């Protein structure tokens, strides 16, 4: 439960992470390596490897998470916008195979998006 | 109207032209006109929602719906290495169409930070 990654060590808490917020679905947490002032993930518990075997059962769910990542940005003062992202693969630079939603804010940010 | 005021609601209405990837009832993919990526195409709701920081709740499945279409276009487009999906929220993103959207880049190796 969770899944065999270390996303899947924090959902069990038997590794710290700073949580943003939780319910019984998903977690939010800041990354250990921000790139930006704020800088946090938001993950489903349910173990999706990566967005590109999601089903359509799980529609509802990822949008669940964008709207999590909406609101815990508005908590943590990002009123001047951010900026939302989803690595998919080798290309993606998908750095854990457990899918997560970046939110970053708190600076500029730039175009092209990597 | 039927898609909004922004030029995003004019290519739902097939008002100016696009190059569209995939239809539905709930959203739209068209390619990018000033690409970032070998492949990069934008998936959009049907529904205009200005921003994603005013979407609400019962807004959730087709968000969601969004990223399904966007991983299914990208797998029909060949995008077998990997994508990267972006949203861009007000003037911290760098947001220019105020018409909700998700960007799906691929092609090449995508860096990081993502901008
Ligand atoms: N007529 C158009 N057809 C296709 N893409 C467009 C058109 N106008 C703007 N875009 C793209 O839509 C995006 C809007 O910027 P942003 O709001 O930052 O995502 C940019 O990537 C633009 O190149």
């Amino acid at each position: 439960p969770g899944g065999d990654t270390i996303f899947g060590k924090i959902i069990r808490k038997e590794i710290p992470a700073k949580i943003i917020f939780e319910d019984d679905r998903c977690l939010a947490f800041h990354d250990i390596s921000p790139q930006a002032p704020t800088h946090f993930l938001v993950i489903p518990k349910k173990h999706i490897s990566q967005i590109s075997v999601a089903e359509d059962d799980d529609e509802s769910l990822l949008g669940h998470l964008m709207i999590v990542g909406k609101k815990c940005a508005a908590d943590l003062g990002l009123n001047k916008g951010y900026r939302m992202v989803v690595n998919e693969g080798s290309d993606g630079g998908q750095s854990v195979y457990h899918v997560h939603l970046h939110v970053l804010g708190g600076r500029q940010m730039h175009w092209p998006p990597g």
